[PDB]
C-alpha cells in the first residue's frame, strides 16, 4: 500500500443514509429519479435496473430513497432537466465520487390476510 497518507472528514450531525458508487465507463447510473423545484416536489427514485452500480453497491439504493442533496450540493432549486445533468457533470472532473444523501424511510409493515375452509 502506497500513494496514499491522507485521511479527514466530519460526517453531519443528521442521521441519514449516505450512498457511495462510482460512474460507469461512459459515465452512466441505473437509478431514475423525479420531481424538483419544477414540481415543487422532491426527488426520490422512480426505478431502479439490476446490473447497475446503483443497485450493486452498498447502501444499495432502493425505491423510495429520497435524495436530499448530491455531492454536498443543494440539488432543491434545480428543475428534473438541472439535477439530471448536475450528477452528470461529476463525471467530467475525476478527482471525487457519486455520493447522495438520502434519509431513510422508517415504519412498521404489518399484513394478515386468512380465509375459512369452503367445506
Amino acid at each position: 500500500g502506497s500513494s496514499g497518507s491522507s485521511g479527514n472528514g466530519g460526517i453531519p450531525h443528521d442521521n441519514l443514509v449516505l450512498i457511495r458508487m462510482k460512474p460507469d465507463e461512459n459515465g452512466r447510473f441505473g437509478f431514475n429519479v423525479k420531481g424538483g423545484y419544477d414540481q415543487k416536489m422532491p426527488v426520490i427514485v422512480s426505478r431502479v435496473a439490476p446490473g447497475t452500480p446503483a443497485d450493486l453497491c452498498v447502501p444499495r439504493l432502493n425505491e423510495g430513497d429520497q435524495v436530499v442533496l448530491i455531492n454536498g450540493r443543494d440539488i432543491a432549486e434545480h428543475t428534473h432537466d438541472q439535477v439530471v445533468l448536475f450528477i452528470k457533470a461529476s463525471c467530467e472532473r475525476h478527482s471525487g465520487e457519486l455520493m447522495l444523501l438520502v434519509r431513510p424511510n422508517a415504519v412498521y409493515d404489518v399484513v394478515e390476510e386468512s380465509g375459512p375452509s369452503s367445506g
